[PDB]
Formats: C-alpha cells, sequence, structure tokens
C-alpha cells in the first residue's frame, strides 16, 4: 500500500576506539554520533569518578575537558536517540598508558619569590632523559617586559637530567616571570612519561651589581642609587690554584649569619659558588680563595644580598667553570649557551 525503506540508525564513533590501550592521558577524548542526538553521555574511571566533559551545540559530539590519569580504565555510558525515538546505548571502554616510570621535576624557586637580575630558572628532574629535545618543546617563558633568553641542558647529575633558563642580558629590575612546563602525558623517552604539568611565577627585584676586580683589593656594590658600598677587601691570591677567586660573572645563592663548613665557621657569609667561594668576614689586612671583609662590612653587604644577584669578577687567571659547580651559567658565551639547547636555535 505504502512501501519504503527504514531510515537511519544512529552511528557512534569513539575517539579513542573501544578497548584501546596505551592511550595517552591528554589525547582528545570524545564520542560522536550521526543520524541522531545524545540523550546522555558520561565517562567514569574504574572507581566511578565522573570525568568532566562537554557537548557540542548540535549535541552530537561529547568531549572530555579534563585530562585523565595514567594506568586507568575508563568506561562510556549513555544513550543517543535516532529519528525513530528509539534510544540506543552508548557504551565502551579504554585504558590509559601505564608508564615504566613517572619522571618528576621541580623549580628551585618558589611562586612569588623575588630574585636578583641574574637569576636562572632551574628545573631538576628525578631521572635521566632520553629525549631531552621533547621535554624542552614543552617549555614556555614569558617575561614582562619581554626579554631574550634560552633553555640549555647541563650534565645530568645524580638526581638526573637538569635544564636552566637564562636571559641573554640581565633582567630589567621589576621584571615579572611566568614559566610553564606542560609535562603531564608527555613521552620523555621510552615508556617513561612526565609526572605532571608545572608552572612558576616570580619577580626580579632591584638592580644590584657587585664589582669585584681582584687587583683592586676593593669591592663595590652598585644600584639605581649608585655606588652604595665601596669596601677594601682581600681576594684569593693566585699563588696556588686552589686559592684564586675564579674569574667571571658569579651568582649569589645562599647566605648565613652563622655557619659551620668543614671545607674541601663563617660570619655574614654570602655564597657566590658551589666551589665554596663566599663574601664574608675574617681576620685580615688587605689572601686565600674567598673575598674577605670586615665583620661590619660583611654584615652590611649580607643584609642587601639576594638570590640571583650577579657578582662581576675580573682580572683572574682562572675562569669560573662547570668544575666550580653551580652557578656557572653566566660564565659562557651566548652562542655556547644556545649550543647547549637540546633543540636547534634561530
Amino acid at each position: 500500500l505504502a512501501e519504503k525503506r527504514p531510515p537511519p540508525a544512529p552511528r557512534l564513533t569513539f575517539r579513542p576506539a573501544d578497548s584501546a590501550a596505551d592511550v595517552v592521558p591528554i589525547a582528545p577524548i570524545s564520542v560522536e554520533v550521526g543520524d541522531g542526538w545524545f540523550q546522555r553521555v558520561a565517562l567514569t574511571n574504574s572507581a566511578g569518578k565522573v570525568v568532566a566533559g562537554a557537548y557540542s551545540r548540535d549535541r552530537t559530539i561529547y568531549t572530555i575537558t579534563e585530562p585523565l590519569g595514567y594506568d586507568t580504565t575508563y568506561t562510556w555510558s549513555g544513550s543517543a536517540v535516532g529519528h525513530d525515538g528509539k534510544a540506543v546505548p552508548v557504551a565502551g571502554k579504554f585504558t590509559t598508558v601505564a608508564p615504566v616510570k613517572t619522571i618528576n621535576a621541580g623549580f628551585q624557586l618558589a611562586d612569588g619569590q623575588t630574585v636578583g637580575i641574574a637569576a636562572p630558572v632551574i628545573i631538576q628532574f628525578d631521572s635521566p632523559i632520553s629525549d631531552k629535545a621533547a621535554v624542552e618543546r614543552a617549555l614556555t617563558v614569558t617575561t614582562d617586559p619581554p626579554v631574550e633568553g634560552g633553555w640549555a641542558w647541563l650534565p645530568d647529575e645524580a638526581q638526573g637530567a637538569r635544564v636552566h633558563w637564562r636571559p641573554r642580558e640581565y633582567y630589567p629590575a621589576g621584571t615579572t616571570v611566568d614559566v610553564d612546563a606542560k609535562l603531564y602525558g608527555l613521552p620523555f623517552g621510552d615508556g617513561a612519561y612526565g609526572a605532571q604539568d608545572m608552572s612558576l611565577h616570580f619577580q626580579i627585584g632591584r638592580r644590584q651589581v657587585v664589582k669585584a676586580e681582584v687587583s683592586s683589593h676593593r669591592i663595590q656594590v652598585v644600584t639605581d642609587a649608585g655606588v652604595i658600598m665601596d669596601f677594601p677587601c682581600s681576594y684569593g691570591e693566585a699563588d696556588l690554584a686552589r686559592n684564586v677567586t675564579r674569574n667571571g660573572i658569579h651568582v649569589v645563592t645562599e647566605k648565613y649569619s652563622d655557619f659551620y663548613m668543614s671545607n674541601p665557621h663563617e660570619r655574614w657569609a654570602v655564597r657566590i659558588s658551589n666551589n665554596g667561594e663566599f663574601i664574608h668576614a675574617n681576620p685580615m689586612s688587605a689572601t686565600n680563595g674567598c673575598i674577605n671583609l670586615s665583620t661590619e662590612n660583611a654584615e652590611q653587604y649580607y643584609r642587601s644580598a639576594v638570590y640571583g644577584d650577579p657578582v662581576e669578577v675580573t682580572g683572574s687567571s682562572i675562569q669560573l667553570s662547570y668544575a666550580d659547580g653551580d652557578i656557572w651559567d653566566w660564565a659562557v658565551d651566548w652562542d655556547t649557551w644556545v649550543s647547549m639547547s637540546a633543540l636547534p636555535p634561530p
């Protein structure tokens, strides 16, 4: 009487497909239907935590907005209505990748920390890294004002790989810094995967430069206010190479009102290298390896020093090197720094 052909059943498309394994936890997750709309859709993990997602306006595509765990099986549930009014089930599952190890990371600065104009940004991993190149492309640095700088890999330590970021010149005073590392779901190398996304905000403090000419027996501290400290001092006399204040731009890191160090008890000490070079107080009259001040002067200097303040050392036979230990970043040419990037340069 009135004959014809039955019309369209809905057509579900899962990205990722049912029973997929080794799914990367930051891949795009979705279920798309055709010839019909979604009545309900929801995705849960093995423990029944509902994962937040979102429909498309047409309500024919559902998508996950938050990223997933590792080594976790997720399942789909819901229905989509066809032109019938016939509801059809939306049901499926997949398991995310389960890496050999999650490699972590951690900046050596805190959020909101205020530092000197030569502060490097140091990320320290808790493992070696096959694809250093890939971990780098995840990194982003934003400064205000904008400033030229660059990532660079140093020799893996006993904790693991490490990477430093350095602006080519000093930060302008007051510069805000915002660094972002998108490492979650990131294949570091082999079956190892990045622990988690990281981010850091910090600011550069007042411009303060130290001027330390070994032959002058003087040290100067210079700021926006001008020379604010000119002190007589004693440098390391180049008679034995254990006892020469190394040459080049140093960076202040630690400081102690009172410390006890059984070398390779200080007062008002400021560390300017992991080789054990300090600016501090000690009984003298101008030699050694440090930079000696009167107790009174060392105290004045000390109270003004700040993590990341540069100390310019000049006129010395022995350049500051990797051998001296962190921070040896500013004691190499920009081109050689750029060379240490795991990606090729502009």
